């Protein structure tokens, strides 16, 4: 599953770090699943946004918010 | 990367629903990942918090809010 992704991800993530400064990976795996799953979601819903923001759980201000920053919309 | 992962996840998700009603996915697909994510961080900070925290560019405060949410501490 997709824990297990995540999971490897941060392996070989670290690993790549050989010492040195990281102080952004929230923000930095967020976008890596946030986006595919805005994504994902508006073909779905074949660009409905309250649809999306109904499937989703959000109110159709923060899809977005969240549209916006990868820019999306 | 890690997105393409995300979006075949979302894709066997969605052949999965018929007249399933989703309402939830935004916190469903955040579960999976944030669990991940947090102890992965922890067993890399060898559950130091501030470096974790520091680590993520999230607040200490934050972190624990997250832990605790997950049933992690």
């Amino acid at each position: 599953p997709l824990r297990d992704s995540v999971k490897q991800a941060l392996k070989n993530y670290f690993a790549q770090l050989n010492g040195q400064d990281v102080n952004d990976l929230y923000e930095l795996v967020l976008a890596e699943v946030e986006q595919p799953l805005l994504d994902m979601v508006m073909q779905y819903t074949r660009g409905n946004q309250t649809r999306a923001a109904l499937m989703m759980g959000i109110n159709r201000g923060t899809l977005r918010k969240k549209l916006k920053k990868y820019g999306m919309n």
